[PDB]
């Protein structure tokens, strides 16, 4: 997160910290996610494709830091890892860049809800935000596009929704941007989502509900001027996220 403050896992229980084991025994941070049900982690495809085995995956819920513990975490391993098939990256769009990840403790149990663990709703069939409509998102990504390492306190920030016709002008995105995606930005250009936000949430107020309206997925750079961050826009992806965490 590029900007914006720090804050505790408090004040985004819903959120999922993802890393993935080394054969020496280095565990180091792959993504973001969000808890959408106490068995169900959402995130994105691209933070997975190459190494696709489950086993080597670690889900934190309930954790405020990158390297340490935090009272009320829990651990989770994953029970099914589930990329989208039809994901695919071109020269800057991610499409389908959406993933579950099916969690389950070494009891074999999913998600307890605390203070520091909840879930985030989904939205509804095509009703998402107007655009200029402020949303939220977090994540230990870089706080700078030169940082080769990540903070180590959660991060949030508050960008506005921009409508597709707008992200599709030439000096932003052009054609690469479809109606699968929703970019959003800070209208000053200075706060933005960055390299390690990937999978994270990007959560609006809709109706007066905390909705999962997109997850964290490409940009150009981070903070650049047009350049806003693309999300994968959640509403449209429904039936596959019900098909598959049935059974
Ligand atoms: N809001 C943003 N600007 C933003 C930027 C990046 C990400 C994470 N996703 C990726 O990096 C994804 C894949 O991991 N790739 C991209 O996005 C690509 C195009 O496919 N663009 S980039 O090379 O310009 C990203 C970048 C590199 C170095 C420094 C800063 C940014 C998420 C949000």
């Amino acid at each position: 997160i590029i900007g914006g403050e720090f804050t505790t896992i408090e004040n985004q229980p819903w959120f999922a910290a993802i890393y993935r084991r080394h054969r020496g025994g280095s565990v180091t941070y792959v993504c973001g996610g969000s808890l959408i049900s106490p068995c169900w982690v959402i995130s994105a495809t691209h933070c997975f494709i190459d190494y696709p085995k489950k086993e080597d995956y670690i889900v934190y819920l309930g954790r405020s830091r990158l390297n340490s513990n935090t009272q009320g975490e829990m651990k989770f391993e994953v029970e099914n890892l589930i990329l989208h098939k039809d994901y695919s990256a071109d020269t800057l769009a991610h499409h389908n860049d959406i993933a579950l990840l099916k969690i389950r403790s070494k009891e074999g149990r999913c998600a307890q809800p605390s203070r520091t663990i909840q879930t985030i709703s989904l939205p509804s069939m095509y009703n998402d935000p107007q655009f200029g409509t402020s949303c939220e998102i977090t994540g230990f990504g870089k706080e700078n596009s030169t940082d080769y390492l990540y903070p180590e306190q959660l991060k949030m920030t508050v960008v506005k929704l921009i409508s597709h016709r707008e992200c599709q002008q030439p000096h932003y995105y052009g054609s690469e941007v479809t109606t699968k995606m929703l970019c959003a930005a800070d209208p000053q250009w200075k706060t933005d989502s960055c390299q390690g936000d990937s999978g994270g949430p990007l959560v609006c107020s809709l109706q007066g509900r905390m909705t999962l309206t997109g997850i964290v997925s490409w940009g150009r750079g981070c903070a650049l001027k047009d350049k806003p961050g693309v999300y994968t826009r959640v509403s449209h992806f429904l039936p596959w996220i019900r098909s598959h965490t049935k059974e």
